[PDB]
C-alpha cells in the first residue's frame, strides 16, 4: 500500500494529500490530527 493515483488528492486523518506523478509519493499538509479532527 506504498502507492496512490498519480495526481489525485486523498485525506490521511484531518490532512489532505496530492499524489506525485510517481504515485509512490505525496504532498500533504501537516496539521496534528486530534480526536474528532477526521
Amino acid at each position: 500500500g506504498s502507492s496512490c493515483t498519480p495526481g489525485a488528492t486523498f485525506r490521511n486523518r484531518c490532512n489532505t494529500c496530492r499524489c506525485g506523478s510517481n504515485g509512490r509519493s505525496a504532498s500533504c499538509t501537516l496539521m496534528a490530527c486530534p480526536p474528532g479532527s477526521y
